[PDB]
Order: structure tokens, then sequence, then C-alpha cells
């Protein structure tokens, strides 16, 4: 998260931190939708994934931490490994998390509108705070603007109708590396998932549209 501020501790109890091991390690975001299911981006898939819940500080272990092993990675069946179309994945945790002050579920409303540009939303994560910067010690959140699709025209495989263009190009505020899989929260409802952007972190970034995959996510609910 670039250009954001520290969240109030445990004010985002659904946030998940992913430690991914390949067959090199990756770090992603995610959010708890149910006690044993985490929603994240499909490109975060690897061999081993460990989920940390109930964390504000990610660098030193807290009493509110809950670490769970992923036992199944359910990528969307039409996910494209290079163009990142349908970049959404369901993770089944080995055990059930404990609902506490620090661990909670993100509720999904009965209606998911196709959200047009112009909306102001929030994204949170422990990702890099800038280009070449390390991951944030604590959970950061930044307010971002849903941009017109023409602002993401430089991305070769961007599709306005499948993805969100998020981030004012004249600022530095944006999600970045390590924030992938984290939710884009508009008005308290997760409308997007951090997918990708530019290596030099110049916004906008590309977000998966959650509204398209509500019936598919309804498998878990
Ligand atoms: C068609 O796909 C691509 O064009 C592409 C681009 C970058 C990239 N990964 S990235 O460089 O670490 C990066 S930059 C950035 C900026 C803002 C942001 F919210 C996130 C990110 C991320 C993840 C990948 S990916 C995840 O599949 O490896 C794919």
């Amino acid at each position: 998260i670039i250009g954001g501020t520290e969240s109030k501790p445990h004010s985002r109890p659904y946030m998940a931190y992913l430690e991914i091991v390949t067959s090199p390690s990756k770090f992603c975001g995610g959010f708890l939708i149910r006690r044993n299911f985490v929603l994240t981006a499909a490109h975060c898939a690897g061999r081993s994934i460990t989920v940390t819940l109930g964390a504000h500080n990610i660098t030193e272990e807290e009493d509110t931490w809950q670490k769970l092993e992923v036992i199944k990675q359910f990528r969307h069946p039409k996910y494209n490994t290079s163009t990142l179309h349908h970049d959404i994945m369901l993770l089944k945790l080995k055990e059930k998390a404990s609902l506490t002050l620090a661990v909670g579920t993100l509720p999904f409303p009965s209606q998911f509108n196709f959200v047009p540009p112009g909306r102001m939303c929030r994204v949170a994560g422990w990702g890099r705070t800038g280009v070449l910067k390390p991951g944030s010690d604590t959970l950061q959140e930044v307010k971002l603007r849903l941009m017109d699709p023409q602002a993401c025209s430089h991305f070769r495989d961007f599709d306005h109708n499948l993805q969100l263009c998020v981030g004012n190009p004249r600022k530095t505020k944006s999600a970045f590396k390590g924030d992938s899989g984290g939710p884009l929260l508009c008005a308290g409802v997760a409308q997007g998932i951090v997918s990708y952007g530019r290596s030099d972190a110049k916004p906008p970034a590309v977000f998966t549209r959650i509204s398209h995959y509500r019936p598919w996510i309804n498998q878990i609910l």
C-alpha cells in the first residue's frame, strides 16, 4: 500500500496475509469470507500457502494471530496465467478460524451492482509501501478512485468490463506488490481484488471485478 495511513488495529478483521511457497516465496493479500475460506487472487497460487489472520503487526507474532494451512486452492476455471483474466481464487483452510475481536468475516450483500467509474473506495494490505520498499510492518489502507477505463489503456490485456481501473494517475496512492489478493472495499462491500499494475507503481492498477463472480463465490456461502 503506497501513500496510505495505518489502519486502526483489528478494524479490518477479515484481512488475510498469505505466505506462498513455490516449487522462491510470494506474499499476497486476501480476506476471510467464511471461517475456513479465504478469497484471494488466482496469480497468488503456489505450492504451499500459509494464511495469517487477526494480525495488525505482521513482523512480530501477536496474541491475536491465527495461522492456518491452505489445503486446497480453487482457481477460477477460466483463469489465464498471463493475462490475469478471472484473477480470483478460493482457499480452503485446513481448520476453522476462531471468530474473535481480531478475526471476523467479510459479509457479502445480496446485490452486486456493476460499479462504474468515479467511485471512491479503500484497499488495505501489508504490501510494499513504495517501489523497492519493504513490505509494511503494519496494516495500511489507502483511499483510491475508480478511474475511467481509458486510464488503463496502456495495459495490454486490460478489459474494462472484466476489471476495475483503480488509482489516480497523477498521484502515488495505489496498491502494489504484496497487496495482491486484497479486497477493494467500496462503501463497506468488497467490489474488487488487487490483480496487477506497473512495476514502477505509477497508478492506475488493475482490479478483478467481484460482481461478475458472485454466483461462483456463492459456492462457499
Ligand atoms: C497482465 O499482467 C500484468 O501485466 C502483470 C503486471 C505486474 C505483475 N506483478 S508485479 O509486477 O509484482 C505488480 S506491479 C503492481 C502495481 C500495482 C498493484 F496493485 C499490484 C502490482 C503487482 C502485483 C503481474 S503478476 C501479479 O501476474 O506477477 C502481472
